[PDB]
């Protein structure tokens, strides 16, 4: 281990898919060690202590100098903390994104590639001041379907993250890859344009096909994200189902 | 010369287990009141999946049979149809005192799953108890109660609410229907009735339909029960997508 790479990660799926792989890939890794760490801002990192892991806040003037001092590789597997200036620059920093760069940068991109159509799958980027907006590595589009939730769609994201950490792990450690830009403006969503799209007008006029689109984009599992509003301000919460049948 | 200080046979026909079992237990409870009637109970030959009702001990009957309807009249007093899923034809109606447990309010949404065409014609919804004619949830009111519908209903949380309002009324007047213990006047208010095509036709989705988020929403959570597979729209090749909706009230 004279390399010393920092995984923060705030992802149990993706967090057990890279301890295995480092696990069956001892070989490839024997002068490098992995330290795991989840981010301060996590509201319920307890399932990430059992595999080992502990709060580091990357936001921290202390922890910043300790990382750029010890670690040769930061990688955030859905880190829940943007990464100062002080950090990316003077460290080597990748970001394992579930979208496809630069199309709905930022939060949940499936929702709104379920809405505006544009592409989606994962980016493994370099992390640059900005989010989700550094030198692209690796990505892969998957594509959406019509009967597909957010969930749907982001479980087929997930697999496509451990298809290209299986293939490229070794590569982002030793750094084997090619910095690339898309051509393409692309677009960023912030977790409030969430809320906005969360906020249901009843009285919006469109094809059932757009209130579907709508509805399956805030559908994910049991989470409570499409509401309306009583007049005694009670919530009402809309979930849909979709489900192909040959 | 002299007064010592006969058996009424009740026919209870049903394809539903829910009441089926309500009912033979709610028999038990006012055994008090039910000394000289027997109650038989059996299901709709055109039942297509009668194991749960034949785990209770029933048999089938088949009220289009000329047999089964010459036996019915022969030996019953009363047929009382709990979620029967036969039309009773004229001769059985027009020779014996029959009565129809219904999950809609008469006369609105007569006729099949009123609470999916209650949601979004937003006519009352309820449980009507009445004398059954030769036409379909047409006969004379004996008891009946509203159920409300809110928002956030699907069709199960209404048929729900439905059910047991239905289970409510029996509780209240089931000696009272066996005794004839009800006022039975007549409505001149015809109200609608929705067919099984009908139910068929709100099914089939057009992707194309402008209108408002609300009326998408009130007809999506009509189709929405349970698992059953209501709401589809049609792909080029032929496949179905099946869509379901839940609302959940969150004070
Ligand atoms: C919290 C929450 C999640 N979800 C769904 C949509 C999400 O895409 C999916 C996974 O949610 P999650 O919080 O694990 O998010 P992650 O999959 O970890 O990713 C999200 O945060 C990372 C820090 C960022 N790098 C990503 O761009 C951002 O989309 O679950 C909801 O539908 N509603 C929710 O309230
Ligand atoms: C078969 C079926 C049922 N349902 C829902 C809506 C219904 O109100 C509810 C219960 O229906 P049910 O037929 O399973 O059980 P019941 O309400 O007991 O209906 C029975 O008595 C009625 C007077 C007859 N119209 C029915 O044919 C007969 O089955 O389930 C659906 O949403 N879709 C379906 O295809
Ligand atoms: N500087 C930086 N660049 C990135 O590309 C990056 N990528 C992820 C994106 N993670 C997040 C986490 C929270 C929020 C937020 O808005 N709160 C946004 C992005 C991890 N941190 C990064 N930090
Ligand atoms: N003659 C008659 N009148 C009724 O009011 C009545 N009520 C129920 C309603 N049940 C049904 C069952 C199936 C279909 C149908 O096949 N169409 C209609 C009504 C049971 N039979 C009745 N039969
Ligand atoms: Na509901």
């Amino acid at each position: 281990h004279m390399m010393h790479v920092l995984i923060v990660s705030d992802n149990k799926p993706l967090v057990s898919f890279i301890q295995n792989l480092v696990a069956v890939n001892a070989d490839k890794f024997q002068s490098v060690t992995f330290d795991y760490r989840y981010s301060a801002i996590n509201k319920n990192p307890a399932s990430l202590i059992s595999l080992g892991l502990t709060s580091i806040n990357v936001k921290s003037e202390k922890d910043v100098a300790h990382i750029v001092e010890h670690y040769e590789l930061v990688v955030s597997a859905h880190c829940k903390q943007i990464f100062p200036s002080e950090l990316v620059n003077n460290v080597r920093c990748i970001n394992i994104h579930p979208g496809l760069n630069p199309h709905n940068r930022g939060w949940f991109p499936q929702v709104f590639s379920i809405i505006n159509k544009k592409p989606v799958g994962c980016t493994i980027h370099l992390m640059n001041e900005e989010i989700d907006d550094g030198a692209i590595l690796f990505q892969k589009e998957v594509p959406i379907f019509e009967w597909d939730t957010s969930l749907n769609v982001y479980e087929r994201v997930q697999q496509t993250e451990m298809d290209l950490l299986k293939d490229h792990l070794a590569d982002l450690v030793f750094a084997n890859y090619q910095q690339k830009l898309s051509y393409e403006k692309g677009n960023y969503n912030g977790i409030s344009d969430f809320k906005a799209l969360c906020k249901l007008n009843l009285d919006h006029i469109g094809t059932l096909r757009d209130h579907i689109d709508l509805l399956r984009a805030l559908s994910h599992g049991d989470f409570n994200n499409a509401y309306y509003l009583r007049p005694d301000g009670s919530k009402v919460y809309i979930r849909l189902s979709a489900e192909l049948v040959k």
